Parts: C-alpha cells; structure tokens; sequence
C-alpha cells in the first residue's frame, strides 16, 4: 500500500541509505537476505515480553568487585524514593529484589531513577542493576521516583547437477577492463581466495595502459570445480608497472542459493588509496561515471550438498600455546591436521587448528564438517572472548566455523554484549554473506534490549554514512533491526536524526565564516541556534552516546565554536527531565571533519579494560566518555564536566611560553579542594587515573601525547582526550604528574610507590587477556584504522604485552618503562612547539 511507502521512505531517512535500491547490485542477494531476516526478526518481537522490554532494566550479573562491597555501611543501602516533589528515604540491602522494596514503601507503580530512563525492574537484586553500581562507585545517593510503569502498546509493531560431481577445472575470461578517464603497461589478476587465503592465482598478459584494455582470454585455474568452498571468492586485481596494485573487486563463487555462480558480469572496481576489511568486501563500487570496471565471463543448475609420542605432544602443546599473531608454520600445520582430534580437546586449538585446514581440498573440508560435529567439549566449555573473537575475524570464512563462536556468543548476558557490540559489528564485515548468525545475533540482541538496539542504530548508522564497501550490508541489518524496534523507539531515532541533521548545517556554515576564531563569529552562532529552537528542533531527544537521557532546549549563551581548526561546536542543554535532580546542562560538542569512528573503538577498549580490571578487583578510574559518529565525518563527543586540559594549567601560571614548572599542578588541585579530604581524595584519583592511562595508552601505543590533549577533572581524574590524531617517549607521565605524587626528579614517594603498584597490577591483569587484547587490537586495525593497517604496526603489541615471557620479568619491563619517563622529564612536551 501506499501507507507501507511512505513508511519505507521513513525508514530510509533513518538507515541513511536507500535498501530498495538496485543500482549498484548484481543478483538478489540483499533483497533475499531482507526476506530471510524477517522470521528472526518476528521470532524476536513475538517472543520478548512487553514489560521487560518497555523499561530494559540495565542489569548485570558478576559478582559485586572488592572495591564496592568495603564502600558500604553494612549491607545497606540509602535509596531516597520520591512522590511529586518531597522525599522518603528507605533503608534497603543489597539483595533487596525492587517489588520488594515497594513493599516496604507501602508498609502498580513502578520505580524510575530521577533524571533518567532508566527503571529498577524484574526479579534481579538492586546491587545487580548498573545504575547502582555507579552511584557507589562514584559515591552518590540512589534517587529514584514512584512512577507509572510506560505502555508496551507503544512498543508495538505495523504488522507485515551436484557440485561435487564436477572435475572441471575453474576457468574465467577476463574480457577488458574500461576506464572513463585517465602510459605504463598493465595487467589483470585473478584469485580464488579463502578468507586471506589465496587458494590458487592467475595472471594475465601485460597489455598497454589505456581508456580500455581487451584481453578476451580464458584463464584456467588449477583448482577444481569441486574443490570451491562454500564462502570462496573470485578476487579480481588490477596492477600497472617493480609494479603497484590499483583497483580490486570480488566475486562470491558459490552465491547465496549454494549455486555455482554463472554468465556475464560487469563490476565496478575500488581504488587503492595490507590487511584491509574493505578489500574483501562482496560490494561493488557504486559511482559508475568516476570508476574503473572490468567484464567477465562465467561457464563452468550446479549447487552445493550440505554434508602420541612425547616430543610431539610438547610440539603441539607450545603451538597451542602462543598468540594469535603468531604465524603458525607448515610443519605446525601439517602437526594439527594430523592430531586432529587431541587438538579438538582443547578450545584454545581451535583458532590455531581451523586455520590448519586446506580449503581448497573438498575431502579435507568434509573431514573438517565430521570434526565440527563431534565438538563436545567446545559446546560444554565456559565462554572465552577472546577465543570466540579469534574465530569471528578475517582469518575465517568458513559458515561453519564462524557458527561454532557465533553459539558461544548467545550465553552472553546482555550487559556483556554492548561491551563488545562495536567489534561485533566490525566482525560483520569479515563475513562473506549478509545473511549469517552473527548478523541474526545482532539483529536479535539488539531487538530483544532497547539499550543494544539504541547503540546498533548508532553503529550501524555510522558505517552505512563513511563505508561505501559496507553500506549496503548493513543497510539491510538496520532496516530489518528497525522493522521491530517499535514505532515507540521509531520516534526516538527520528528526532535525533532530525537534531544531528540541523545541528550539522550549522557546523558546515559557521566553518564556512571563519580561517583563528573570531568572536562575532559566536554571534552568528548563537543565531542560527535560536533560528531552529522554535522551528523544528524538537522539544526534546535522547543523547546518542548516553540513550538514558533527555536533553531538551539548548542553553544559547553558553554555546560557543572551539579554538580548535576544524571549528568544533560546543554544545550545552537543558535536561528535559522535570523530575532530574540538578541544573548541571548536558554538554557536547558537535564535531565535523573527522571520522570519529576511531575514537569511538579505542575508548571502547579502554571500557574493555575497565571491565578486565574489574574481574581482578581493580579500578583504574578512567574517563572513557561518550562518543558517537553520527554521519560521514560529523559526530558528538560528552563534554566531562569540571574538567581542564594539563596545557591550560601550565598556560596560565607559567604564561603563554613553553619553560614548564612542577608545582603548577598540585597547586591547581589544592585551589579546588574544599577539604583536605576533598584534596587526597582527589589525589588519590590522580593515582589511579593516571596509572590507568599510562598503562592503557602503552598497550594500545597511543601513550607518547602533547599534554594539550590529557585533562583533568577538579576532583582530581585525569583522562586523555581526542584519539583522532624525533625520539621518543612510552607514555605520558611528567614531573608535575610525579610532584602531585610526591617525586621531585630521582625519588621515592609514599604514592609513588604505589603507583607502580598500581600499574604492575594493571599491566599484567591486562596481560592475562593477552589474547584478547591482540585480537581486539588487530580488528580495531582491519576495521576501523585503514591508515595503519601493515604487519608492522599490528606486531607493535606483541612487543608492547611481552608475549611469552613469563610475570615477573615483565613487571621489570614495566618498570623500565616508567624510569624512561623520569629521564625524559619534559623534552617530549617541549619539542611539539614548532
Ligand atoms: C575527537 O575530536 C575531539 C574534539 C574535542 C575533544 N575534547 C576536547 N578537546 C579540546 C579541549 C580543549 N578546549 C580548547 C578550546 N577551548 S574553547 C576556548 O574553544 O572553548 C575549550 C577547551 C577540551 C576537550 C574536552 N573533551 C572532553 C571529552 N571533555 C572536556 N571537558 N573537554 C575530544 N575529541
């Protein structure tokens, strides 16, 4: 109907891009994976309950860390419960179910936390509900109001010849590249890849570079017929020469139907701008008038079936034993294949032993599906990670495979997805269908949790804005997320779409005005922001970074256009919540120019780290603070209240030079403490802050910062900022950071001492997911970060985590690295200026 159209073209205002569309295909393979997705996709909305799903009570279910539990005043705790204004306060225990404290109140209606949304609901004990968690961490009084429960109607939903049997050898004519615009000879490349694997490989004649190249040639391969696996891809390059790549595109062999893949083809190729997730991508490139394409010819109803001695055991023990960069030679793999099923006894075998197997090889292959059968002990197995990340990466294509890490992911407690969403959703793009159980997983998760479904918007969204190799994938995982979300969350994602949009149009103006930064300039700002209040800035929309809260009319006077030269807005708010509990405006700066994706993965990380330490009762007090790319190139960061950057600090006592004093800091820390316990306190905080940071941006290789780009918050957290962006330093840490400590150039300190305490204890608990940490660092890499994407950079962590050796000489490596920084003093800051 045309009420089904309108809501399509609604739909396709909030992906960003057109599903329907069939411009830049070349079979169905989208419009079959919209149709395959739907069951998921009603299984899901069908099966969630209305009442859980209406209020996503935010609940984990590890065990309360060390750190919170000798926080509390005897298994009590103070929830401050409000009618229309006046309050009762309730003693309550930590395993006080909320039903259950309404009792003792009215010793339905429903609890809400005063400022949010975000409700204390279901059969879970309060100390198991995130909200609480902070509050004691950040030592706070639980507010919460009695409130009647949200209608679930509002959460409804408008209701809607065997392949084995061919020796054939794999032949492809190559019938000319054509170029629109443009001498150096070039030629054509074929390759029958597996994931990474090139399985077997043509080239062709090198012929003269011009407007269009014709070869008309069969290229015959070695490969057979039947020997193609399920997921290979025919990979056609274009190099020119000593020589240099220039174009790539890809081609599924085995299409989605398992039918060998036949007749004529036209592609569009990509440029080169290396381990990249684009250079394995199924799309074509889009723009057809800028972009070289190459025709092809495919003829070969085929369709694919659906079927020890000590040394050694040491041998194969110390294979299973090292890190997934590790390149696992032929004897190793010839080793695992061979002991096969010893090495199916261990879970850490698998990434290490699926990589052992020969794809090209139909037999092998079926032997590996008997193998994948019998896996007993990974089914029963307790859920690692960073096995399960190993396995969902680039180095694996097999559907089966893949399937066997996707199953460990779905005993993920949700609280335990949205920290690892983001690379999941990097993972999609090492998939080669766009309907596989990782798709369906996320798709799922996210329709089961309003939380998850939030941010999947946002994740989704933000590639489908800056990726033309995965756009259309994606596109069709949003459109079939949001065909189930509900037209209550439909509204949600509307208005911030339409707040983004306006806000971005002012961005592009107010950088147009400028060069420095003027001043009038901020009038014109301040303009243009009251020329949308009214007309039609909606009243009030929810904070992509942070879902829970409402931010309504702007705060016009304290708007500004940074200092900064790519004229980022400053943002502020008026909280739309009647019932919040402060006057603190929220803040955020709305930045356009660069590609914030990187920043969103590497303090996505350090959430990861944060969550680590937590399992070893640590706490490092980072500030991994909210940031979300919105489009292309446009995003919204959390502006940390109380918060100044250690440059500022030096930039007004000092002066405007470059000859840095120590004291300047703790001074600073001490004009903003009401106390002296408000002082140590907050000195404390620096103790710990600062020891996150250092060894957080010494494994990630992001430590060695101008100090213009580390704040810190009057309560004494420190935090770097701004992931965008000679000899050299590990990280950062200064004289006037070791005065704040104590040190005064070569000695020891009553926090000093504790300091590297503190950082040990966090670098080797960091050093127990070694693993983890490398595969989560290599995707981050492949996915997200195309300008460092060599064998050189990823083998930076190996280094910078001492893989292999064992704890107590890596805690003197540590240590070595922090008496590096006592060398260097201020010669790092120092040699930025010109
Ligand atoms: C990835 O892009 C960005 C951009 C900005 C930030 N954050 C900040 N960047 C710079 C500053 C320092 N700033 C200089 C300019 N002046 S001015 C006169 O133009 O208003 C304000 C202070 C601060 C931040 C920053 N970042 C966060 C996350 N919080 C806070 N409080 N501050 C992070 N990432």
């Amino acid at each position: 109907s045309e009420e089904s159209q309108a809501f399509q073209r609604q739909l396709t205002a909030l992906i960003g891009y057109d599903v329907t569309d069939v411009s830049n295909v070349h079979d169905d393979e989208l419009e079959f994976t919209r149709r395959g997705l739907v069951t998921p996709r009603m299984a899901e909305v069908a099966s969630r309950d209305p009442k859980l799903y209406a209020m996503h009570p935010w609940v984990t279910s590890k065990p309360l860390p060390e750190y919170l539990w000798k926080k509390i005043a005897n298994n009590c705790i103070f929830i401050v419960i409000h009618r229309s204004t006046t309050s009762q306060t309730i003693k309550v225990s930590p395993d006080d179910t909320p039903g259950a404290i309404l009792q003792s109140f009215f010793t339905d209606f429903v609890l809400r936390v005063c400022g949010r949304d975000e409700y204390l609901v279901g059969e879970t004990p309060i100390k198991n509900f995130q909200w609480v968690r902070h509050c004691l961490k950040n030592g706070e009084e639980i507010h919460v109001v009695l409130d009647t429960p949200p209608d679930p109607a509002l959460d409804e939903v408008r209701k809607e010849v065997s392949l084995w049997d061919c020796d054939r050898k794999f032949r492809v004519k190559i019938r000319g590249i054509d170029i629109p615009v443009l001498d150096l000879t070039v030629f054509v490349e074929a390759n029958i890849q597996h994931g990474q694997q090139v399985l077997c490989q043509r080239r062709t004649s090198p012929k003269p570079f011009t407007e269009e190249v014709l070869w008309n040639v069969w290229l015959e391969f070695s490969i057979k017929i039947k020997d193609l696996p399920k997921g290979a891809l025919l990979n056609l390059q274009i190099y020119c020469g000593k020589v240099q790549l220039l174009y790539y595109v890809n081609l599924l062999l085995i299409d989605h139907r398992f039918l060998l893949r036949r007749g004529e083809y036209v592609l569009h190729m990509w440029q080169i701008s290396s381990f990249n997730a684009d250079k394995l991508t199924s799309a074509t490139n889009p723009d057809k008038e800028n972009s070289m394409s190459i025709s092809i010819l495919l003829d070969n109803p085929i369709a694919l079936p659906k079927h020890m001695p000590n040394q050694l055991r040491k041998q194969l023990e110390a294979i299973i034993a090292t890190d997934p960069l590790n390149p696992l030679t032929a004897e190793d793999k010839e080793l695992l294949w061979h002991f096969r099923y010893e090495s199916l006894k261990h879970p850490k075998a698998y990434p290490k032993l699926f990589s052992s197997v020969k794809w090209g090889q139909q037999e092998i292959v079926a032997k590996t599906y008997q193998l994948l059968a019998r896996r007993e002990v990974w089914d029963q197995s307790a859920l690692d990670v960073g096995l399960t990340m190993q396995l969902l990466d680039c180095n694996f294509s097999d559907e089966n495979v893949r399937a066997i890490a996707v199953q460990k992911l779905e005993s993920l407690e949700d609280d335990d997805v949205l920290h690892y969403l983001l690379q999941l959703v990097q993972a999609v793009k090492f998939e080669p269908y766009h309907d596989s159980a990782l798709a369906r997983f996320l798709l799922k998760r996210g329709l089961r949790n309003k939380r998850i479904g939030h941010f999947l918007f946002w994740f989704l969204r933000s590639e489908i804005a800056q990726s033309r190799h995965y756009q259309q994938r994606f596109a069709v995982i949003l459109e079939a997320y949001l065909r189930g979300c509900g037209t209550a969350m439909l509204h949600d994602f509307t208005q911030q779409v339409q707040v983004i949009e306006m806000l971005q149009k002012v961005t592009l103006d107010i950088k147009s005005l400028s060069a420095d930064v003027s001043s009038q300039v901020i009038s014109q700002l301040k303009q243009k922001l009251e020329n949308l209040q009214n007309s039609q800035l909606p009243e009030s929309f929810r904070v992509p970074y942070d879902p829970g809260l409402k931010a309504g009319a702007l705060a016009i006077e304290k708007c500004k256009v940074m200092a900064s030269k790519k004229k980022p807005l400053w943002l502020e708010f008026k909280c739309a919540d009647p019932t919040a509990l402060s006057n603190e405006t929220i803040g955020i700066i709305f930045k356009h120019g660069d590609d914030l994706r990187q920043d969103m993965l590497i303090l996505q990380i350090l959430r990861i780290m944060e969550s680590i330490w937590e399992t070893e009762s640590l706490d490092l007090c980072l500030l991994p603070y909210g940031c979300i790319s919105t489009g292309d190139k446009i995003g919204m960061i959390e502006i940390v209240k109380d918060a100044t950057t250690i440059a500022k600090i030096q930039q007004s006592t000092v002066g405007n030079t470059g000859a840095f004093k120590d004291e300047v800091l703790n001074h600073w820390l001490k004009e903003k403490s009401p106390t002296e316990e408000k002082f140590q306190a907050a000195v404390e905080r620096f103790v710990y802050s600062c020891a996150g940071y250092c060894v957080a941006t010494f494994v990630l290789g992001i430590g060695d910062r101008h100090n213009d780009n580390i704040m810190i918050t009057e309560t004494g957290n420190l935090f770097h900022i701004d992931f965008g962006h000679k000899e050299r330093v590990p990280f950062v840490l200064t004289p006037d950071f070791l005065f704040v400590m104590g040190t005064s150039g070569k000695k020891t300190s009553p926090h000093f001492q504790k300091f590297q305490d503190i950082c040990v204890k966090a670098y080797l608990a960091l050093r127990h997911h070694t693993n983890l940490l490398i595969i989560l660092f290599s995707m981050m890499l492949m996915t997200g970060m195309p300008q460092l994407t060599s064998k050189e950079d990823i083998e930076y962590i190996r280094d910078a985590l001492t893989v292999g050796k064992n704890e107590e000489d890596a805690k003197k490596y540590f240590l070595d690295q922090i008496e590096v920084c006592r060398d260097k003093g201020w010669t790092v800051q120092f040699n930025w200026f010109l």
